[PDB]
């Protein structure tokens, strides 16, 4: 349903949002190396916010293939994610993001907008599901044909018998450790089945989790 | 025939309605944002006040989506409801012990207002879950001291018939037109037109039937209201 939907989706490009601000009113606003930088990426999070209400509302019609260049377009996104660690109330480096890109340049036909959400609820999980804290590895590489990211945490696990499970609709673990909706997973299923790529998981209870993306090359 | 029908309409203006406000934010946003990139970042006379205004603006926002997220959860049936057997006159006091506590300090606080308990004595234990139904307290308390006159008095009823306990919250403020006593708990209804969603007491009503409870109000205009929390006793 749209309102659940649009409502667990803007949550991560709000908390991207409110993180630049947070950085330029304490005082990046003064610094002309930092400040156009910051401006600009909270010019494209509010419109990109803008597009998402009115795509979600008009579901209730495009799926844009471009083709981009995926090395940079997971920079921008790890880029917020580093901003939103750094305006984070935990101690500093409490979190890591750290970044294994193959250095070609990845070019491939996806639809911009849908496939930021797919990366944003993978890494808001792999923060989200580490309360301890730890390490977030980031890899893009190109093998097969196909070009994948995997995204690997230090967290809690997931229950191999779930494995299969939390890609299902309101689907949400449950033992110990908050969360929400178990809608992010499913919907970021839908986005890059539809972009004819593939997702899956592996994971171990107690050590952390690494999920997969395929996307087809050329 | 029509009953599924009201229910689809219902459904279609609450999705308009989530559209039009989660934009209105994003629009006012948007243009403060564009003042601050195209210069207005390099003057210390605006820069701030502007910067400041989309921080609030985002928080708004936050709230908002928050807000929309648990009605979601409960229009789902997702909703966790944990019915406890918890002592209510202990619960209030401690509720209305965080306000009080507020006022308690110089802000310098823009509206004095008192908060007036009358308990019944006996102790009601009763089965409720507390997180949610302090929410709802919280929600009453808020609206009845920020549409209380300066120097009001909010007053607090705890009470039992032999079927129910009633809670009562008054104030005396300018209350609500007698044809929207019902609107009131819809869905972004706001009598009025800075931050504040109108989900609140959509929020509270549809906690407040979980609870198996009613939740209603009483208001003359010009006199203040009386919102009711009805709670099924023993
Ligand atoms: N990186 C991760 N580590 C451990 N558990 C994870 C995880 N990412 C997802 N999970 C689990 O998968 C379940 C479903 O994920 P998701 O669709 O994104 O739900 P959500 N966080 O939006 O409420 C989550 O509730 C969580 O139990
Ligand atoms: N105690 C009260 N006195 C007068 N009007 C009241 C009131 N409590 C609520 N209202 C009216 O009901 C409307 C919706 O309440 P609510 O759902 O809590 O709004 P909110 N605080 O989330 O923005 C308010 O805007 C107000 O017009």
């Amino acid at each position: 349903q749209f309102v659940s939907n649009v409502s667990h989706e803007l949550r991560t490009p709000l908390t991207s949002l409110r993180s630049y601000i947070e950085a330029l009113s304490d005082g990046a606003w003064k610094d002309p190396e930092v400040a156009p930088g910051f401006l600009k990426v909270t010019q494209e999070e509010t419109d990109r916010m803008i597009r998402m209400i009115n795509e979600l509302l008009s579901l209730s019609t495009r799926v844009d293939m471009e083709l981009v260049n995926i090395n940079e377009m997971f920079n921008y996104v790890l880029d917020r994610f580093d901003m939103i660690l750094k305006k984070d109330d935990n101690p500093a480096k409490y979190y890591t993001i750290k970044r294994e890109f193959t250095k070609r340049d990845l070019w491939v036909e996806i639809d911009t907008d849908k496939f930021t959400q797919v990366l944003d609820n993978i890494m808001n999980n792999a923060i989200k599901y580490s309360p301890d804290g730890g390490v977030v590895t980031c890899r893009l590489l190109e093998t097969h044909n196909q070009v994948i990211i995997s995204i690997s945490d230090q967290g809690l696990g997931i229950p191999r018998a779930d494995l299969g499970h939390v890609f299902d609709r309101f689907f949400r673990v449950d033992k110990a450790r908050q969360g929400g909706t178990g809608l992010g997973l499913a919907i970021s299923k839908e986005v890059v089945q539809m972009l004819g790529g593939r997702i899956w998981v592996d994971s171990v209870e107690g050590k952390g989790s690494t999920f997969y993306i395929s996307l087809p090359y050329e």
